[PDB]
Formats: structure tokens, C-alpha cells, sequence
């Protein structure tokens, strides 16, 4: 399966500003309110590595995969970055530290571990018929077209 390849971290109180993008480093930030777990995000990265559909860039592709294969604009509206409870996607711990400086919040990995509140809203934006574990269910729906739950 996976061993958390990239660095996905959960931060709460992280005020998203335009300066985070001006460092031109390798990062993506999506909504931690709609996330199942790290397994959801790292999977979407892994989809961008194997299949290139129609997206602008690699990190801009990741955000579209996690929503059931979308486009940059749509996926930003649905599961894009917003201030407060937000999901950090990075390659290097130094780059994660860089972005952390500009956003400024508290690290709480529990926003990336799934609960009943995430469960009911997750079925709204992703629209999945499935009970049990939401982590497995979101991957099944988004990766069904992607030709592999990997």
C-alpha cells in the first residue's frame, strides 16, 4: 500500500496568504475539512505520478484527483485551500517549515485521521454511496476511474 511517501500534515488556525506561493517551492495546500486521511492525499499525489489527464501542473493535478478527477478551478472551489483548518502537502521538511512560517497555526494531525463530522460532509462534496471506513470508500470512488486503488 503506502508508508506516507510525502509529508502531509494537519494544521488548524493556518491563515492562507498569497506569499506562500511566491517562494516557488514544491507544495500544495487543500481543505482539511473534506480530507479523509493522509492516505487520501498521498494517493492523489501518486495518481498525478502515474496518469497525466489535462491538468496545468503536478501539484495542481493532485487537488483534482482527490475530488474524483476534476479540473483546477472546480477542485479549488470544492476541496481547495482556505484559512483555518487546512491540509499541508510537501516533499521536504524544510519546505513544510517555510510554508508553516507564512500560514501560522497549530499542528493537529487528528483533522487528517477521520471522524463522523468529516464523514457526513465528505459524502456531500465527493458523493459516495458507502458505509464502514471513509478512508477506503473515498479511494474506491476517486481511483475507480484512475484504474487502480494505489
Amino acid at each position: 500500500g503506502a508508508m506516507d511517501p510525502m509529508i502531509i500534515r494537519g494544521i488548524r488556525g493556518a491563515r492562507i496568504n498569497n506569499e506562500i506561493f511566491n517562494l516557488g517551492l514544491k507544495f500544495q495546500i487543500l481543505n482539511a475539512d473534506v480530507v479523509a486521511t493522509k492516505k487520501h492525499v498521498l494517493h492523489a499525489i501518486n495518481q498525478a505520478k502515474t496518469k497525466k489527464p489535462i491538468a496545468k501542473s503536478f501539484w495542481m493535478e493532485i487537488l483534482v484527483r482527490a475530488s474524483g478527477q476534476r479540473q483546477i478551478h472546480e477542485a479549488i472551489k470544492i476541496i481547495g485551500a482556505k484559512d483555518g483548518n487546512v491540509c499541508l502537502i510537501c516533499e521536504d521538511e524544510e519546505t513544510f517549515r517555510k510554508i508553516y512560517e507564512l500560514i501560522g497555526g497549530e499542528i493537529d494531525d487528528s483533522v487528517l485521521e477521520i471522524n463522523e463530522d468529516k464523514e457526513r460532509l465528505i459524502r456531500e462534496i465527493f458523493k459516495i454511496r458507502g458505509f464502514g471506513n471513509v478512508v477506503e470508500r473515498v479511494l474506491e470512488k476517486i481511483a475507480l476511474i484512475e484504474l487502480k486503488k494505489e
